[PDB]
RNA sequence: GGGUUCAGAACGUCGUGAGACAGUUCGGUCUCUAUCCGCCACGGGCGCAGGAGGCUUGAGGGGGGCUCUUCCUAGUACGAG
């Protein structure tokens, strides 16, 4: 009762950085619940068992990186969750010394921070080939041209220790709402509901 | 009436002694009846510029005024955390 792995696209190893509080498990628990529906081989995962050590979970934060499963009908995807803060810098470098490529994740609301920087860093002195930015928290108050100088300073972060920044796909969205009516929307493919969609943009 | 503050008894101690010490130590009677002012209640009497059965206004008095935890705004202002 445990069942064999049955190989049918190839596997890369994909991580999640990012400051604290910017949504980067529950983005996590997204691509979970998001790339479900529309394929099986996934088992979903969420914010709560993302999450499943004491005060980890009772105290609020994420303390020792995650490591989640999920495909598409195109790539086969194992995700490192990695831990915001200082201090766990220790188990997101571990996490980071895997992962072939890193979510980066910044904050609307708060734009590149502290963290943002150092884990970037990290990323360039890990080994983390690619790097593909989701800015989360946008669902707040009409920035009409705001989120837009995040994605103009952010780039300027990535092209600031020699990454492809200029590049690099920077999707907008937000993951609570995506995944919040994914919570109660198990059965569901894309091309339908909202921000849903803005998930796919990125997986 | 547990402490002190009578009489008994003892310790230490001071005194030849009787005795002595806010030094200890055990014991050791706390008084049915409220006249007046005061107070809580309750009436009788006369008064209210005509006699009565009812229902009332409220000057002025009194009473009562308290506080904690948790959830939501929100893990949002602020904060590297
Ligand atoms: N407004 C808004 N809030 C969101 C969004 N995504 C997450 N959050 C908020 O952040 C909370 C937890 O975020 P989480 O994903 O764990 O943050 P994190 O990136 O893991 C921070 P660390 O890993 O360092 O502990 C959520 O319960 C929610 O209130 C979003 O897209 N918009
Ligand atoms: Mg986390």
């Amino acid at each position: 009762a445990k069942g064999e792995f049955i190989r049918t696209k190839p596997h890369v190893n994909v991580g999640t950085i990012g400051h604290v509080d910017h949504g980067k498990t529950t983005l996590t628990a997204a691509l979970t619940f998001v790339t479900a529906a529309e394929n099986p081989n996934v088992e979903v995962k969420d914010y709560g068992d993302i999450d499943k050590a004491p005060e980890e979970r009772a105290r609020g934060i994420t303390i020792n990186t995650a490591h989640v499963e999920y495909e598409t009908a195109k790539r086969h995807y194992s995700h490192v969750d990695c831990p915001g803060h200082a201090d766990y810098i220790k188990n997101m470098i571990t996490g980071a010394a895997q992962m072939d490529g890193a979510i980066l994740v910044v904050s609307a609301a708060d734009g590149p921070m502290p963290q943002t920087r150092e884990h970037i860093l990290l990323a360039r002195q890990v080994g983390v080939p690619y790097i593909v930015v989701f800015m989360n928290k946008v669902d707040m108050v009409d920035d009409p041209e705001l989120l837009d100088l995040v994605e103009m300073e952010v780039r300027d972060l990535l092209n600031q220790y020699e990454f492809p920044g200029d590049e690099v796909p920077v999707i907008r969205g937000s993951a609570l709402l995506a995944l919040e009516q994914m919570h109660r929307n198990p059965k569901t493919r894309r091309g339908e509901n909202e921000w849903v969609d803005k998930i796919w943009e990125l997986l």
